[PDB]
């Protein structure tokens, strides 16, 4: 009841579009990104969300659990920057994540800890993309040989209340690749 949390078994990943005439309200050079979610899990390695085109050349922004901690990572064109949390995420207790990027600056907050901040190397400031978004793992994998196994590892656990750039994401209804729906708990 209430918050409709969906679960992720390790072979489940949803593709969302975000940003294109669809009802209410070419390339894209985002100056920002803002992501909000709540996750419950026992996993110590897994990929949560990933916004990019999924091509080797493409810039990206993603969130993954790496060796027990949630870490934001993105490359805009001048190499990556990693923002890692001090809050052990694997307690199988719903936990909040709040992350954003303003040009080159980004922050990360898991729980109530102090937000982790940083900024990619001087150079690019905009994230080139077609609006592809992904949840729980991702299709185009090749572009995962350069990252830790974690981004290769699908996510096992649940997720709910995903907010991407002031719009709320309806996991089921917005999913574009018709995946197997398994509620949570």
């Amino acid at each position: 009841g209430d918050a409709e949390a969906i679960a992720f078994d390790g072979r489940t990943y949803m593709e969302y579009h975000n940003a294109v005439t669809k009802s209410h309200l070419a390339e894209k050079a985002l100056q920002s990104n803002h992501f909000e979610l709540s996750i419950k899990t026992e996993a110590t390695q897994g990929l949560i969300l990933w916004s990019g085109k999924g091509l080797e050349r493409s810039d990206y922004i993603a969130l993954a659990i790496v060796d027990g901690f949630v870490q934001m990572m993105y490359d805009l064109g001048s190499k990556p920057v990693v923002l890692r949390s001090t809050v052990p995420i694997n307690t199988n207790h719903w936990t909040h994540i709040k992350a954003y990027r303003v040009q080159r600056e980004g922050s990360l907050q898991v729980g109530n800890e102090a937000p982790i901040t940083g900024s990619s190397p001087l150079g690019a400031t905009q994230l080139d993309t077609d609006g592809a978004l992904w949840l729980g793992g991702m299709e185009r994998l090749s572009v995962a040989h350069k990252l830790p196994k974690a981004y290769s590892t699908g996510f096992i656990g649940c997720i709910r209340d995903v907010i991407v750039d002031r719009q709320e994401l309806h996991l089921v209804e917005d999913a574009l690749n018709n995946p197997t729906i398994l509620h949570c708990s």
